[PDB]
């Protein structure tokens, strides 16, 4: 079949920033030992992936993005035994080698092989894709916006047979990012107070999991009143624009939660609002998650005396789940009807229409657009 | 005798920053409700107490400072019920009025009572004491530099009859402080790698803390290497002097700890020691504590992505202990040997030196210097 060939498929690349994604052929080289090839059944966009393009990211281009994903398992290469050809799988954009001592300590994720930005290849160094008779990087071990993938045996996890791929693709980031922030990263408490900024889809799965962890007030907080809605929907008790008022959004916060807040989201990615979210958590006991991409070559200016009062500042990838071991988990939470994902799913696309679904998440009009190959 | 009555008595006041101490008579009120008035017994000189004369802290000056001590009941306003002459007390600068939101939660322990830097007075707003026809302000609400202060109920913890003040005052600030940032705001966990930037007083009871708590590794990190010594005899296992090194100390710590420590505490007060203090702790799941008070009025810069990998940044006052439930137990401890107080006092001086007392610790040749009244 296609096994232990070279397949020529179409793929989503981009060549330089703030321009469009080149919808073109590639080629995908076969798998080499421990990867495994992987045909692509839907791709959600994350605004991350929009930070490969607008330079809030940098990554070595050309590239191929991509990072949620879901798809069924084309062909493995030598030694891979924790997935086999017809699985359905999802990408791990972090992955779990399960070996190093990051993935042996109770609380870590950051396994120590992930390749982050400047690492635009696979493990061990070297491309699966060309285009044009050029190398292509990879991004986050996953390049997801192609017909086929190639990505190592430790960034991919098997899932339910039966699960919708053009659903559970938000298991792959923006839900289990936003839902473990609360969960398990904030370990939100029942009847406490929570206030989340930004109500994209990783905004909304923080609600979600403030709502499922018995929070009694969830306070939605964007500039784009259109996000209200679909917000208290799924959990929000109350939303704030923070242009609808003369004082800055932290003093807002603080006077709506009689004193601050018990739990605080940071799910936009600016340092004006990360230190905002911090400073409208209660002052001794307040807890504050960064969840936001902040922009690149910048710092945050903060005044210490928030943290020495007793607030506790912390930051999570995905989530703070082992990818590894809590893909498949979530995946059979949802079919077991544990959490929904239909409320973060505004557009449905062919993946041919890649650009218009970015331009729709930049026009604020959608939460998640899912490209169907 | 002396109760109902005004007390002439002789007390240290800040007339000036940068000047040193006027012992002078002064004024002191008898209690009014819920107020008690304490003959001061011993008094610890904190570095916290110095940054009001050198500026770091802004208090309204005059001011009679001190806020580490401990004392024997003069006399009781009305109403009060907690204690009785001649019980033996140790002033609380952080109050638990045992009502507040803070006071029923069950980690924080900033009462929302507590009177800070601003707040020169008692709780009802006024001074207790008078010097040269006018009114001098209180300090932390314990104002300890004086034979006799007035301090409110929800301030003032009853210990051991048997207690030896000239050690216990220490339980009122920097043992106490030092000790809970490690065990109780930590956490630091058995077998792990601390990093204590900082060895004066506060910091070699962070060391105490960590080594009860069964680390494996304890990391004292000071410029004064006459430090040392005495931070490895409380159980550092090793010491660094950051001028030994080319490389910044975040990064020295970082490969000793071959990636990063699980606990650090920044215990001086210098916005660059505490972001490397957080710098050096490991980026999936190291916690960093600043526990030192940093310049009046001056932000931190700092890279955001350092949290966005998983780190913890917090910060505590007093240790995250509850003050009136906390400083009793401490002090039954300390009378069943469960932590020792010697090792944190390098001299001893009469009230009448307190400047003596200063000047050894500006000079870096003292921990804590015990002043008797
Ligand atoms: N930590 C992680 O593992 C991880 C995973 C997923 C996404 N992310 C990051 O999380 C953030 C959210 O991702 P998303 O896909 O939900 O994005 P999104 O673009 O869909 O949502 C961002 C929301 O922030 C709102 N917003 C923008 N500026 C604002 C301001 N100044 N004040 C208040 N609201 C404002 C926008 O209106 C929008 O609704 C991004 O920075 C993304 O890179 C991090
Ligand atoms: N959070 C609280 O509740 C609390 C309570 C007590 C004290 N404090 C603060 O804790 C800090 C320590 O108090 P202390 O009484 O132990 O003070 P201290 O002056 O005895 O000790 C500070 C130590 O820091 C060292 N130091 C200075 N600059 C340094 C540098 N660049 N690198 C490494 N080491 C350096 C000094 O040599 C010294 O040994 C002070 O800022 C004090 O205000 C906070
Ligand atoms: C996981 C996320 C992209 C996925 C998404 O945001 O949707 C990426 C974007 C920026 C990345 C971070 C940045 O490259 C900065 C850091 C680089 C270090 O080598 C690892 C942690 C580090 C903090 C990275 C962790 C993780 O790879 C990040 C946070
Ligand atoms: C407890 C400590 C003084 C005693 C000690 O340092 O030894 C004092 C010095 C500076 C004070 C801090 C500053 O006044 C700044 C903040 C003021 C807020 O109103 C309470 C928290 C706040 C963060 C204060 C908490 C506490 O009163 C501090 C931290
Ligand atoms: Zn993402
Ligand atoms: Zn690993
Ligand atoms: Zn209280
Ligand atoms: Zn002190």
């Amino acid at each position: 079949s296609t096994a232990g060939k070279v397949i020529k498929c179409k793929a989503a690349v981009l060549w330089e920033q703030k321009k469009p994604f080149s919808i073109e052929e590639v080629e995908v080289a076969p798998p080499k030992a421990h990867e495994v090839r992987i045909k692509m059944v839907a791709a959600g966009i994350c605004r991350s992936d929009d930070h490969v393009v607008s330079g809030t990211l940098v990554a070595p281009l050309p590239v191929i993005a991509g990072h949620e994903a879901a798809g069924i398992v084309e062909s493995i290469g030598e030694g891979v035994t924790t997935v086999r050809p017809g699985d359905k799988v999802i990408p791990l954009f972090i992955p779990q080698c399960g070996k190093c001592s990051v993935c042996k300590h109770p609380e870590g994720n950051l396994c120590l092989k992930n390749l982050s930005m400047p690492r635009g290849t696979m493990q061990d160094g070297t491309s699966r894709f060309t285009c044009r008779g050029k190398p292509i990087h990879h991004f986050l071990g996953t390049s997801t916006f192609s017909q086929y993938t190639v990505v190592d045996e430790i960034s991919v996890a098997k899932i339910d047979a039966a699960s919708p791929l053009e659903k559970v693709c938000l298991v792959g980031c923006g839900f289990s990012t936003g839902y473990g922030s609360a969960v398990k990263v904030a370990k939100v408490t029942q009847g406490s107070t929570c206030a989340v900024f930004g109500l994209g889809g990783v905004g909304l799965s923080v609600i979600m999991g403030c709502k499922a962890a018995g929070a009694a007030r969830i306070i939605g907080v964007d500039i784009n009143k259109d996000k209200f809605a679909k917000a208290k929907e799924v959990g929000a008790t109350e939303c704030v624009n923070p242009q609808d008022y003369k004082k800055p959004i932290q003093e807002v916060l603080t006077e709506m939660s009689n004193g601050g807040v018990d739990f605080s989201f940071e799910v936009i990615g600016r340092l004006d609002t990360m230190v905002a979210a911090l400073s409208c958590c209660q002052e001794a006991y307040g807890v504050s998650v960064i969840v936001g991409v902040p922009p690149d070559s910048q710092n945050l200016s903060m005044n210490p005396m928030l943290l020495l009062s007793g607030r506790t500042w912390k930051g999570a990838i995905f989530g703070g789940f082992k990818s590894k071991d809590s893909v498949p988990k979530l995946v059979a939470d949802f079919m077991a009807k544990k959490f929904a994902l239909d409320p973060l799913i505004t557009h449905v696309l062919p993946f041919e229409k890649i650009n218009e679904g970015f331009d729709l998440l930049r026009s604020g009009k959608s939460i998640r657009t899912i490209l169907t190959f």
